[PDB]
């Protein structure tokens, strides 16, 4: 299992120790504060008032947790997931990224708590 | 393993069928938005910036998510617990309450879909 931060303003993301194998199942829970460059902070679901102006997962809103999985596009995992099997052919290094739009990621803050495990299958 | 939603109208709160046993890990991931009343809405850890005017939990913010075990106290759950064992003596059912002001959950709206299972031990 992985336990760690992801921080808002981390535009590469935060790679865990979790490489997601075919048949995997896993469960994520998230926690936590950030924001985007507003005052006000959002949990792990990001900002539902907020439009859609160019973020990387297009799938959940801005300031939302979501990750990729290896060679994969970004999936949303908002609050976090519960034993969740990936789509085929999804595989590799799981990293956290804070949903926000490239290159805008300097004037963020906060960070969400992350716990990934694997669960029996 | 149980799967339901928690109305935030429900001042009682939803039982769960999970029965929390001495020794017993369990994780729980909640996903959703509720309000307390205004027109916006918030995830599972309610809203930040609301200031306690008597909630049931006040180790939480108003419209997080919370829970009861058999007859203990309210205890914060948020967006989840991951691998989370009770306090000593603590067990029975599991009933999950919206955090809200006794006598106000009347203009609450929306719920939260929250998944909770067992773990190996
Ligand atoms: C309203 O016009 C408005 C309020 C805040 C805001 O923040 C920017 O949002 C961008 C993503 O949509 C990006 O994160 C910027 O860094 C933020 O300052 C934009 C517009
Ligand atoms: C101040 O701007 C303000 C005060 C209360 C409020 O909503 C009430 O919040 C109560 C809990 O603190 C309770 O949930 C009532 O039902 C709400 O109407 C909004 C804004
Ligand atoms: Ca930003
Ligand atoms: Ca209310």
């Amino acid at each position: 299992a992985w336990k760690g931060e992801v921080l808002a303003n981390n535009e590469a993301g935060q790679v865990t120790s979790i490489i997601y194998n075919p048949g995997d199942v896993i469960t994520i829970v998230a926690a936590g504060w950030a924001s985007y460059g507003p005052t006000q902070k959002w949990g792990p679901q990001g900002d539902r008032e907020h439009p859609d102006q160019g973020l990387i997962c297009h799938d959940a809103f801005c300031g939302a947790l979501v990750m990729k999985i290896g060679n994969s596009g970004t999936i949303p995992v908002n609050t976090g997931l519960f034993r969740w099997v990936a789509p085929n052919n999804v595989q590799g290094a799981i990293t956290l990224i804070y949903n926000d739009v490239p290159g805008t990621y300097g004037n963020n803050s906060g960070s969400f708590s992350v716990n990934i495990g694997k669960d029996q299958s």
